[PDB]
């Protein structure tokens, strides 16, 4: 089942912030809500950067890239001077790097892309006719509980990929450590649709090895930092004694 967590705490960090956001959080056993908006965990949103994970699944999957691939910065002006470099698949995960994963969009092709969106079942599974955008703006669409199933699958290499593939996307999200404790995930922050959604979709690596997935979405305004949804997550975590 689906079910409220205990939290009157963390609702309260939601509310400090003045918004609406819900956090997913799914153990081997249960899947439970917490924050101050708990029917945004089965409302479908653009999945923005978080659909990185299954675009670089798809394109390594499909030998359209590999992970030691440099792609090249052909010098045009880019909207964060971190991103105007040349570098991997697995730095441009990092920094949510859009152009380069448009790049690879392009190369697995909208037909190819739409075959694994549907045998995935990856949200709506809907990618409409534009291949380098459509995580963006939609039309694809998802829940946040459809995304911390489907990281949680990452996690556990359950996805239908190969094991290697899904080691060297699982590789790319490492986010932060704290005395053994791992957690990995992926930002989104779609800030072109209205009203505006952010994303932070990942997992916990206990160090006695047990895993915890989460999916943290929350209504974003353009004064917040983008920090806010790893702000919002990492105090969470600690209360419910996941970290």
């Amino acid at each position: 089942q689906i079910v409220q967590g205990h939290n009157q705490v963390i609702h309260q960090y939601f509310d400090e912030k003045n918004t609406s956001g819900v956090l997913v959080i799914q153990t081997d056993k249960k899947i439970n809500l917490y924050g101050n908006a708990l029917s945004r965990a089965n409302t479908e949103y653009v999945p923005a950067s978080t659909f990185k994970m299954l675009n670089a699944l798809i394109g390594l999957e499909n030998q359209k890239t590999d992970i030691n691939e440099i792609f090249k910065w052909k010098g045009e002006k880019r909207s964060f001077t971190a991103w105007e470099k040349d570098m991997t698949l697995g730095e441009a995960m990092k920094l949510s790097a859009v152009p380069v994963y448009q790049e690879l969009a392009r190369r697995i092709g909208l037909d190819l892309m739409q075959k694994e969106v549907k045998r995935i079942g990856f949200g709506n599974a809907e990618i409409g006719q534009q291949v380098d955008n459509f995580w963006l703006v939609g039309p694809l669409k998802v829940t946040p509980i459809q995304e911390v199933e489907f990281v949680s699958q990452l996690a556990h290499t359950q996805l239908p990929f190969s094991e290697k593939v899904q080691a060297n996307v699982k590789n790319m999200l490492l986010l932060e450590e704290s005395n053994g404790y791992k957690i990995f995930g992926k930002t989104g922050w779609a800030m072109d649709i209205k009203p505006q959604v952010g994303w932070l979709t990942g997992w916990v690596e206990q160090p006695d090895g047990k895993i915890v997935a989460f999916a943290l979405n929350m209504e974003m305004r353009s004064e917040m930092p983008a920090s806010i949804r790893n702000e919002l997550l990492m105090k969470s975590l600690k209360q419910l004694n996941i970290i």
